[PDB]
């Protein structure tokens, strides 16, 4: 019944995948704790299952990477780089069975798995200019015959944990960037995209082999909250870089400052488009709903709340009731499809309690509210109208398809109701004047760690660092100085003269 | 009794001070809280007395002060600046009685006290030039007819939390940087150092009131760990900066992080000087007498361990006790005294508890070890031979000048020695190596914040960012790119075409 | 018969000027050359008289600040700006009776030559906190055991010659700058704002002696095209600045670029604005007059073309005339006079051969054109329309208050008109429209050094690197990483291992 | 007889060479010039023929790289670096091919040729990462309601004049970085390796063309002085990269000074190591010896200097005669050769002169100093010892493998006595001693662009900016901000408020 032995699912072994695979890797594969099966989405089917780490698979593995740092570290820089290019590079060679595997795995549609691939290997390149540059200024001491130095060096072991939803580009963007700081990484994924993480491990420990390094420069140890635990509370693992929801990585980030570790975390949004009355409706309407139904509304950038001014809040909302019914649903990888199902069944029945709490908190459903009657964990995409602003369910991040929409007249009140909630990832704002747009960018403008204008709240790109603010953790990924995060600064002074100290009246030798 | 009332003190009232002081200011001075009595330590003698904060206090000076933010967040940065500078030039006409005043209420000698009013200065000076150029990249998107922009804005209000032993210097280098990035400031001081908080506040205060500024962009609420606690839990303090021991660091940082603010944490030392056989004796000997002695060892930088190659121990150890010897002790306002008391009664018996440790653990007193039999709290600069290096009392921060001395034989070893404490504040080796030298710079070398080379612990200077690493907190201070920690960033795309979003199969109206 | 023997103006001895002032300062003052008489040109009468320097002066000056330099390049770069702070304050001590100069023997309005003297005490400030900052990155090699490193080191002596219209800042920016990057200065202002050069150097000269520096590291050699001359060929002059007319400065540059020198040129302006559709006119008109009237229209960035789009030319040209007609016009030390002279009676008959000139093209003066009816070089603010935007008289940089206006329709062609001449330092658009923004911002915009929306073209800071392009000659002065111009780039190996080479089969010992 | 009809060269065929080749490529391939022949150095045989440009190819040329312009800025940076990379492969695959080419038509040894290439893929790959990140600040405007951006943009046209001895990674080096900051490029090879300037525009040719990108954007138009000196006086390049010797690179860099172009000019060496009494002489004698002859002495960064310390200079000078015996001289395609011929015949006579120069002037040829008896343009490298060292010649930079060597007492003469030539690339020190090395890098120390320790004058790497100071002519290729010589600076000032000017007492209407 393992769709991996069906005939149609063959290219799954392109992807060095078996019936029972290993969940730990660390230079050799292994797995000797719970065996999971993960699930199809879009139909529920088993597909196959992984060996999980055990707590000693879990003590082997950070051991062999805390010893393979120490030659990790030697490595120049520049040379690191070139094991991330070829990163990229054989990500490139396997691109689409990997999007295939995440669009079966997690359920998003094949253009957004091969694109999230993309991403990654765009990452790589990215790192390998990175690797020739990252460092500190040299800077003037006030002190004649001295050196002044700002040194950045690897922290060490990197672990990271990761969600379902970007269940290879979080990885990525952390993996890219630790490898170029010189530090190697343990990766927990997450459980139900373990095929996804063990096929990203056996490209990039196959590039380690051939290059001659050890393979636990990029460890794997498959497991739920007990993996992910004990990585927050090891004091072996010197930053751990969290992607996951705020109730989970408020947890997270307490037990790694309880051991005065580093944390990165990126954790839930509540993203807010805002369409001010001179907004161009044409652009508006397709970016809500783009950004407001892409991934099935499981994207952590997803568009949950739409403010509209209210003399145009009626013609967007029909304008996207004509657009939402227009959606084309099906099996995520199947050709022209825009809109698959939800990761779990558990997601649907949130979806449904939420859809349920608008309605009786006053709001009306005008359009979708239902699970759709097909195999899998599909609901149509919502859009709820007439909600209070500070609803306590249009604060909460559900993460499914649900549009909030809200009316609006004046600027000052609207930029508060976008800072209102406990998320800071993303948020928008439609219009075309000059000055919102820059008190928008301002310090009374939006307080979320990304800021856009006239796209919506997807809008991010590798060249800027990304991650949220408030509840979303503080955390940044990828672009501008987010490499930091990955390293340890020193200010060195450095005495080159002769100059002795003054002796004080005191008689040395 | 007290000595503000006694004539040779008359110079304390050139700082605004009398019998009784407000400490709370928020525009207007008050305090309804306890009223604390602050004591010279050099004679036990009780100096004048301060109003503390109640918590009403408390609640009226945040509420004041986030008013007050509404004003100076739209204030350009580059005029934040010019207010920065004119607190530079009002602290410069005080700088000797505020330098005495140090020296009065915290113990350390008058060339220190002046020395850190001078530093505060400097900084003001610094922060005056980043105030025109705090901010950060414009970046090429990928998107045609859009742009990218990483913008930093305030957090919004700065509380700062701060030790006995640098009274001035390390609210200074907090406050100018914090004001320049647009925040408004709250400074809970050390209760013992009271009487420094009032009058640093009322040179502030009367600049800002010069410039018709709200006074409460610096606001002062004098009090222990109640204040402090209350700041750590306060949502609307958007960051907390903190100065103290680890312990209670750790404290604060699990309270900041369980309401997802932000903390800047810069905690306790156990920081190395290590002597290799190349070393110039000449240069070590004074280095660690004055970077062991110095404030009576009460630096947060204070050399509290000593590690010289085998080949040299013996000699060394001697030259320093025939140094320790000449040390000039006395009142720390008299002239070329080198050496005053320790803060407190308290540490005086910490001292003492410590060095009878030390016994125990097999460590032997060379030079001192004893309370001085006289007035104040006066213990004799002590070095301890013969203790391993892993000794439970030599890994502990004693706030005493108590220098353990160890031996080593190979640089790999004495660099883990260096590492192997759960401090990482500063370091330092003395050698004439080049290699040596550029791998402690790097991956395998020092793993605290401060690295330094043939100068000692206390090697740093404003033009750098300044902190730890480990238990010391992570945070930095003053240079560099430190004043990101006082500022939030976003990640900005502004599409300004005309351009509209693929329809992907939609029909847009 | 001199202004300065004169009780009216015996404010001119609070800046150490006499009727015979030495023009030569190297630690020593002097002059042997040719005796100069300024005169002020609101009356035309003489104020005093300045020694100049002879070929003696100049070559034992250049001689005595290069060995200055020895001393100052050893001076740590964070107190060099220390040095420079001080410069600062003294200006600051100053401000009125030098602004009061630069209104008397230049003739700008008194709030500017007060501005200038501000704007050179707040570059001070700025590069205070460049002298902690200077430097370049640490880099990663790609040799193990390699140290890489960006290190900048001062040029030497540069050279610095300047305009009379910006007769204290523009040699202020290139001096303070210059100065912490620690080289040595060498100034030939222009001749007839030789007072205002003496008197500078005498603050300055003070600052240095007071600090037991040598004087000749701010030397000054006050002459005419002979010394500016020598310095161009001087290949002991590092780097020269230069700011003053592009006839002048392309031989200048010619000369620099034959001995393999440095040059920074900093030439004439043609600067336009251009008003679309959309502007606010109650923002256009007013900032058209203030940068085309302001200092006589005799800045380098005045506005001198003027494209209106055709819908709103005649309104815009109308409330222009109207808002001419209310300019003040008196002595510029006056308080109620927007309006003063031009700087010389040449200057005088140029801008009369302009108006005719003009008027041959077929231009049409709309209001003023003519000399005013009082002693003083006077002229009537002036407003040509009709003339072709490729007319002859148009494309050139007349200094003198002359607004050529030109219809426009559309907005490339109109991007192509602000291009199209050879001057390319600043720019203005005003539009609302964001796309239109963002592409004058662009590769297809604006070609100039200067590019502001709804901000005429005056519209600069010190926080910005300020100059222009093409025929502007390209330097920079002030702002981001202008300092660079005036330091040398190294970028530096540092082998630290013991590592040999590769043999290649060659035996070694 | 030409060696490309000759069955053992087919391998030419691989990069699409023929008996008689296009030299100009603009999108279509011509070439109306004169056909040059271009021979292998080894053996003085003919190899292919090119038609170069003539004046009419030229022109077409320049208009059609200036159109492709238009369509090239418009693609976002990140998409230009898409391009890049695709380059870097492109090359990846001709790499063996390519070197093999750059042995043959240039003559150096085959590991060189290819290396050559390495360094052009490396630099692409660096690219690929500027290509998201190039830029400058967003700053803190002083105005309220203003923005201040630094905004970079591409020049345009950059020509591009490479010397015979780089064929390829000089161009590269332009070319990549010119790319991805949005300028098109015209290259004028070396007439003698125009088959090598053929079968690198093919490369890029097919990449452009596959991308359905105008070929001109990577245009070619072989030729000599007469296309050098049109494009040096050609007001359409904007930006002119001149890699050649300093009698040619002046001329240039006046005539684009003349026509206030910008010129980017890397030109002769003259680069001395200096070996200190306490070098390590393993370490000495072999980087001496590779740097002295790499390249049969035809590299900018050969070492044409040896300063030694008197107490070690005889020991040196015979370890290096007993290596120099040791170099195996054959055809520089031969795998076990380190040491081919020079490029041309006139070397061979350039070489003789200066031999029998130094000789007049008082040197000894204690090594070489004779042309080989052989087919092709072999001479013997050369040590010249007992001039002085400012004897005329060896202040002169030959390009020919000859060795000047030089006895010295203390550091500061040395020092001198590498800065006292008019060249200004690189320079080496070889010591042990921490302060003689910070002080070498200091204001004090060497004058070049390139300042190494321990390692030899040809120490550089892509992540650094490459040039020199002095008669080498300022420029810098590949690293650091080298970038923003290929760009032109704009700082913008955006008022986006509704504020209007102050009125200054007019009335506005
Ligand atoms: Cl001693
Ligand atoms: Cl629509
Ligand atoms: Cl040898
Ligand atoms: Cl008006
Ligand atoms: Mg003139």
């Amino acid at each position: 019944t393992l769709l991996i032995n069906q005939p149609q699912y063959a290219w799954l072994k392109e992807l060095g995948l078996r019936e029972e695979n290993e969940g730990v890797y660390n230079g050799s594969w292994g797995g000797r704790g719970e065996v999971i099966t993960t699930y199809c989405p879009a139909n529920n089917e088993p597909i196959a299952r992984v060996r999980q780490a055990s707590v000693a698979d879990y003590e082997e593995t950070v051991k062999k990477a805390r010893e393979a740092w120490k030659i990790w570290a030697d490595i120049p820089a520049p040379k690191r780089g070139e094991i991330v290019r070829q990163i990229g590079d054989a990500l490139r060679e396997k691109i689409q069975v990997l999007g295939s595997l995440v669009s079966l795995e997690m359920g998003k549609i094949l253009v957004e798995g091969v694109g999230e691939v993309q991403e990654y290997v765009d990452i790589c390149d990215y790192a390998v200019g990175l690797s020739r540059m990252i460092g500190g200024p040299i800077l003037p001491s006030e002190r004649s015959g001295h050196a002044l130095i700002e040194q950045w060096n690897p922290v060490g072991l990197v672990g990271i944990i990761t969600a379902f939803n970007f269940p290879v580009a979080v990885y990525g963007a952390n993996n890219a960037i630790a490898m170029i700081c010189g530090n190697v990484c343990l990766w927990k994924g997450a459980p139900t995209t373990s095929l996804i993480s063990v096929a990203v491990t056996k490209i990039i420990a196959k590039v380690l082999e051939d290059n001659k390094l050890p393979g636990a420069i990029c460890s794997l140890t498959c497991g739920g909250a007990d993996i992910g635990t004990a990585m927050a509370k090891d004091e072996r693992v010197n930053l751990l870089s969290f992607t996951g929801s705020t109730q989970v990585g408020k947890q997270v980030g307490l037990m790694v400052q309880e051991r005065f570790g580093r944390s990165l975390l990126e954790l839930g949004g509540n993203n807010a488009i805002i369409a001010f009355e001179d907004a161009d409706l044409s652009l508006v309407v397709p970016s809500a709903l783009f950004a407001a139904v892409g991934t099935a509304g499981q994207r952590c950038t997803t568009a949950r709340r739409l403010f509209i001014h209210e003399s145009i809040h009626d013609e967007v909302v029909n304008r996207l009731k004509k657009a939402y019914a227009q959606i084309r649903v099906g099996n995520p990888w199947d050709p022209n499809v825009l809109y698959g199902p939800l990761h779990t069944k558990q997601a649907v029945s949130m979806f449904l309690g939420a859809v349920e709490e608008a309605k009786k908190e006053g709001g009306t459903v005008v359009y979708g509210g239902k699970v759709m009657d097909r195999p899998g964990n599909y609901v149509e995409p919502t859009i709820v109208t007439g909600l209070g602003h500070d609803a306590s369910i249009a604060h909460t991040e559900t993460f499914a398809p649900i549009l909030y929409v809200f009316k609006f007249k004046n600027e000052e009140e609207v930029f508060a109701w976008n800072n209102e909630v406990k998320q800071g990832l993303s948020s928008s704002i439609f219009t075309k004047d000059l000055g919102r747009i820059f008190r928008w960018l301002g310090p009374k403008g939006s307080d979320c760690g990304i800021v856009n204008v006239n796209i919506p709240t997807s809008g991010a790109e590798i060249g800027g660092a990304f991650g949220g603010e408030k509840h979303t953790g503080g955390g940044r990924e990828s672009g501008s100085d987010a490499w930091k995060q990955y390293m340890r600064r020193s200010t060195c002074t450095i005495n080159y003269s002769k100059d002795l100290p003054l002796a004080q009246g005191i008689k040395f030798q």
